[PDB]
């Protein structure tokens, strides 16, 4: 019975996973090692690109409509339903959880837990925990969230009953907005040699009309002072009106959480960027909106990647303990980001879309002896598969537990690095957060090996992208006659998957419908 160390970041883009020569914009040595000692799944996707929905999928091995948590709303997750933590706890595991939970309800199946209230805070984080009395308390811990989460995790591991296999879930806030790096990492990231993606200035042509209404563009939807860290006090009052997108001028909340010592180190560094902005404005260069948008991009890249430096550190402190305790051969290590992120592709940030960047989520596994070390796996895997995989690896895959899952165990492919003969030809995706922050439409679809077919419910628009001929998904080929029969093929496959996954009709629902509520079912 192996231990299970499960590390889950918030908004980690696979473009920056750090496993190889093509996903390392910043060098992440410990990310690369875990790659070298294990398996990366380059074809790893989620079922709903949002933090709360994806966490519920991982937990239940079931799609959003089946597990009930379909968006980041104030409706708590049904913690009474079957979850792999509770399954493992029933198979003798000791269970622990530290950091981002974000499912509202008290975590079930976990002997220990201390989670952030909501998104959490990078600097001087608050934690919530039941007392031995079991009444929720809230305590603040000094330090940087990525460090403190690792601190608590490792401590919990050494205080563990070493005769029971453990489940430890390590949920980081990084790399999540507003992308505040640790003080020791300020300046360590140099983007001035980086070039925005080919479609940074995307005009949205040959894509559904609704995409022009998205509010997750680097150029028009970033808080200049909060996201991009600019200092208002050092910007001429005359200039503030020309640097702030309308409604996007709010302050950086983390500053209120820093101590004076901390607060100064931060402003001391970020006066450079603030000056760099003022220089590009008075010189006129930053007044061309396309230039301003690229400048925005570079700051965004600096701070996002900067955050990954302490994640990388976290990965190192956790992997070191495993080795010094001599249990790496008896520990399944799963790393993932709850879903992916736009690193400027289509001039966008965040997730929520069926487009490849946010439909993917980075997946890495290390099980020495069991999982071929150094393999990149191209099998199509989804976040609804994790729970059946954790349970199998735990010998708790009774027919009872396994039946509650819609995902497929990944051990066969994890053990060989290749696609088994009978593998799914397509996954199903569905996003429900409209109306919602960032104005993503309610939409769903399937992802096949070659294609992406999505129906946008909010705007009543279909879209097909041919990945073999268009991996940047810039030309909607639905309504191209060459793909006529393909659309027919796919549309049937689409409706078949909806029927197999027991998707309700009129879900996720178009503009005339409320965001659906579901009771958990299995
Ligand atoms: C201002 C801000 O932080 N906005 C973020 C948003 O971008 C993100 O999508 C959401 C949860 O993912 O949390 C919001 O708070
Ligand atoms: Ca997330």
């Amino acid at each position: 019975k192996p231990n299970i160390l499960f590390i889950i970041t918030d908004d980690h883009a696979y473009q920056t996973l750090g496993t190889g020569n093509n996903d390392s914009p910043v060098a992440l040595p410990n990310f690369n090692k875990l790659g070298r000692q294990g398996m990366v799944f380059d074809r790893s996707y989620c079922a709903n690109s949002l933090c709360g929905p994806s966490r519920a999928c991982i937990l239940t091995g079931r799609h959003s409509h089946m597990n009930g948590f379909v968006f980041n709303g104030q409706r708590p997750l049904d913690g009474s339903q079957p979850t792999y933590p509770k399954m493992l706890q029933k198979a003798g595991y000791q269970t622990g959880l530290f950091g981002k939970w974000h499912l509202e309800s008290d975590p079930t199946g976990f002997d220990t837990w201390e989670i952030f209230p909501g998104q959490g805070s990078y600097y001087n984080p608050d934690f919530i925990s039941l007392k031995p009395d079991g009444k929720r308390q809230t305590k603040r811990f000094p330090g940087y969230a990525t460090d403190v989460v690792t601190d608590k995790s490792i401590q919990w591991l050494g205080n563990r009953d070493k005769n029971k296999p453990f489940l430890l879930v390590v949920g980081h806030k990084a790399p999540h907005r507003a992308w505040c790096p640790a003080l020791r990492h300020l300046g360590k990231v140099d983007t001035s040699s980086m070039t925005p993606p080919a479609n940074f200035h995307d005009d949205y042509a040959n894509r559904p009309e609704f995409l022009k209404k998205n509010q997750q563009t680097v150029a028009n939807h970033m808080a200049i002072y909060s996201d991009l860290k600019v200092l208002k006090d050092q910007v001429p009052e005359e200039m503030r009106k020309s640097i702030v997108s309308p409604g996007y001028g709010w302050d950086l909340g983390e500053l209120n959480r820093m101590t004076p010592e901390e607060k100064k180190t931060w402003t001391d560094y970020y006066a450079k960027r603030t000056k760099s902005l003022v220089d590009g404005m008075k010189s006129g260069k930053l007044k061309d909106p396309k230039a301003f948008a690229e400048w925005k991009w570079h700051a965004y890249m600096e701070d996002y990647l900067g955050c990954l430096l302490s994640v990388d550190d976290s990965i190192g402190r956790l992997m070191e303990y495993l080795d010094k305790e001599g249990i790496a051969k008896d520990t399944l290590v799963i790393y993932c980001g709850d879903q992916g992120f736009y690193m400027g592709e289509h001039g966008m940030y965040d997730k929520r879309w069926i487009f490849e960047e946010s439909l993917r989520m980075p997946l890495i596994m290390r099980w020495p002896g069991k999982i071929p070390a150094g393999i990149r796996n191209n099998t199509m895997v989804q976040n609804i598969d994790y729970a059946p995989t954790i349970v199998s690896a735990a010998g708790a895959d009774t027919p009872e537990n396994m039946n509650t899952f819609q995902g497929v165990s990944l051990l066969p492919t994890a053990f060989t690095g290749k696609t088994p003969d009978n593998w799914r030809d397509a996954i199903y995706y569905c996003f429900y957060e409209n109306p919602g922050e960032h104005n993503a439409p309610r939409h769903d679809g399937i992802r096949t090996d070659r294609y992406t077919l999505s129906y946008i419910w909010t705007s009543d628009e279909w879209m097909l992208f041919d990945m073999k001929k268009d991996p940047m998904q810039m030309k909607n080929v639905i309504d191209d006659p060459a793909y006529k029969t393909t659309v027919e093929q796919l549309k049937k496959r689409y409706h078949e998957l909806r029927k197999t996954y027991k998707v309700p009709e009129n879900s996720p629902g178009g503009k005339g419908t409320p965001i659906p509520k579901f009771d958990a079912s299995w």
